């Protein structure tokens, strides 16, 4: 779309052969994943909220629903040591973007990545798209095979 950020994610999108995901621009303040919903006509839960976390081995991301808020003891269990959020530096020169908007491709580091199983719920779901007001519709499938995410229960319950 027109933003830099949000012309590099579709441009990413279309160097992976995913060019028919289009990267759709929101309102200038949209900054919550309810409004981002809201202007598309998704369920909150099927908003995707790429997140950050450093440990002690390297950085990792993990892809939350959300209608769900990440479980630390559930992600620290699953890395197999202590986390802690990346800082908008960290993220930025890991991800290439800051934090709010951290699409699923485009990074400038590989990272391991976990997908939250809630979102295999939905036919489809909104990633971010480089900014906080930017999204692209993909279906949990197509989202696994752009981002290689395992699977996994990573939900407060």
């Amino acid at each position: 779309s027109l933003s830099p950020s949000a012309r590099r994610v579709q441009g990413a999108l279309e160097t992976r052969g995913f060019g028919h995901l289009k990267v759709v621009e929101l309102p200038a303040s949209t900054r919550t994943a309810k409004e981002a919903a809201q202007a598309v006509g998704a369920e909150v839960g099927q908003i995707v909220k790429s997140l950050v976390f450093v440990g002690e081995k390297g950085a990792y991301l993990f892809l939350v629903s959300g209608k769900n808020r990440l479980d630390l003891g559930k992600a620290t269990r699953l890395v197999g040591g202590p986390l802690r959020q990346a800082t908008p530096e960290e993220v930025r020169e890991l991800t290439g973007f800051a934090i709010g908007g951290v699409p699923p491709v485009g990074h400038n580091t590989p990272l391991p990545a976990y997908l939250d199983e809630d979102l295999l719920g939905y036919p489809e779901v909104w990633a971010a798209g480089g900014t906080p007001r930017a999204l692209f519709r993909a279906t949990p499938k197509e989202l696994l095979a752009l981002t290689g995410a395992q699977v996994a229960d990573l939900k407060e319950g």
